């Protein structure tokens, strides 16, 4: 019904739900053109494998050269978070190569709506405006986190992208309405000029986010059989965070001191060991880049020591695991106030990005999290209950995703 140009932000926390939403609007009949840079074209292979080439197009433009980004790196998950000001400045120069492409197409084939990252809306709206196309913006964070940020006096360098999202046709966020009704309504009322918000979450996968650095067949064979259900502790701080040698040693001491089973996800960083020094255990495994949803959904896994990024909370909530929160950056503190404080559905077991756990204190808390009766898990699971009715079918988000796809046609 609508031809949709999808322009995701080259970061995992963003692109991973932005493509599930791409699949979701695809399933209800949309046509989709995805604007992607060359190396990132391959993340589209999974989704491309599910849809007919007339329903799924791929526009690939070269990554704009920036002195500060290493060659071959087109995705912020491989950079220091401070590179985002450079990713922004570089990606904005996709503006007239995108204008060139659209202006050489038969006007009938132009899209009816652009579904671009809210992070890119300063220039995406200018394109959308040149061709008189509605620009709907997307965020992988919830309305609460949005409400705090948009309310600040001094925002920039995020100021332009926040001003641009308000002036967009509407906003799509990966959250369900019954988690945060006060904050949807406030953000809907005075942070979107035309008052159009779409809560469509939690978006569920369709080998996601990247090809895992250990075969996901093999990690399941480790997990089943793990002797004991609700006994394994998942440790993963997401895409962006890379712990220091100092903290990684203190966290590793806690996982050894609590004699719990666990899988520990460790990332890398690119510029221009540290996880020392053992497996004196076969009660563990290390990374790489891991298959989170398969672990968290697995029955043998019942805890998650997380950065409390917004995507990873929803995966751990859909997996039905206790959330042990250690916020570090970005929205993680918003989401500690919402999930640890207001709603009381996770325990804060770490303080700052540069916090260093007490290896003994953290070891008791890890062993206890492997307990079914914990009250913060039953409060979390009562949110899992509201979130499942919202996603399908007839819930807030099935209806928002139906209403979104319909609206894109006007
Ligand atoms: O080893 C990894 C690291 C991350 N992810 C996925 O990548 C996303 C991380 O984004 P999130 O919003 O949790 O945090 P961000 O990376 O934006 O800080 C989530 O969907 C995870 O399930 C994964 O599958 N394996």
């Amino acid at each position: 019904k609508p031809h949709v140009l999808v322009i995701p932000f080259p970061q995992s926390g963003h692109m991973v739900p932005h493509l599930d939403l791409t699949h979701q609007i695809l399933l209800r009949g949309a046509t989709v053109t995805v604007l992607v840079t060359p190396k990132n074209s391959s993340y589209l292979d999974a989704l491309r494998s599910l849809h007919s080439p007339e329903h799924f197009k791929t526009l690939i433009l070269p990554f704009p050269s920036h002195p500060c980004i290493p060659s071959g790196v087109e995705s912020l998950q491989q950079l220091p978070l401070e590179a985002i000001v450079h990713m922004f400045d570089a990606l904005s120069r996709l503006h007239d190569p995108l204008v060139d492409f659209l202006s050489r197409q038969p006007p009938s084939d132009l899209p009816d709506a652009i579904l671009g990252s809210s992070f890119l809306s300063p220039w995406i709206n200018k394109v959308a405006d040149a061709f008189s196309i509605k620009s709907i913006s997307f965020l992988p964070i919830n309305a609460h986190s949005i409400s705090v940020m948009w309310a600040q006096e001094d925002r920039s360098f995020f100021n332009d992208l926040e001003t641009a999202t308000t002036e967009s046709y509407g906003l799509v966020i990966n959250s369900f309405y019954d988690l945060e009704p006060e904050f949807v309504e406030t953000v809907k009322t005075r942070f979107l000029n035309h008052h159009r918000i779409w809560t469509v979450g939690p978006l569920l996968p369709f080998d996601r986010g990247g090809q895992s650095s250990i075969p996901p067949a093999k990690v399941s064979a480790w997990l089943d059989s793990c002797p004991e259900d609700n006994s394994v502790v998942y440790v993963g701080f997401g895409s962006q965070i890379r712990l220091t040698a100092e903290q990684t040693a203190a966290l590793a001491a806690a996982l050894e001191k609590s004699s719990v089973r666990f899988i520990w996800a460790v990332r890398d960083a690119a510029k221009k060991a540290g996880f020392e020094e053992r497996v004196k255990e076969k009660g563990l495994v290390i990374r790489g880049w891991a298959p989170q949803t398969m672990i968290l959904e697995h029955r043998a896994v019942g805890s998650y020591l997380t950065h409390l990024g917004w995507g990873s909370v929803l995966e751990g909530m859909v997996g039905g695991v206790m959330l042990l929160a250690w916020p570090m950056q970005a929205d993680h503190f918003f989401n500690t106030t919402l999930i640890v404080d207001k709603l009381r559905a996770a325990v804060r077991v770490g303080e700052n990005r540069d916090s260093v756990p007490d290896s003994d204190k953290l070891a008791r808390i890890l062993a206890e999290s492997a307990r079914e009766d914990l009250p913060e898990r039953v409060t979390l699971m009562k949110l899992r209950e509201k979130a499942m009715e919202a996603i399908k079918e007839g819930g807030s988000s099935y209806k928002n995703l139906d209403e979104l796809v319909a609206e894109m046609c006007l």
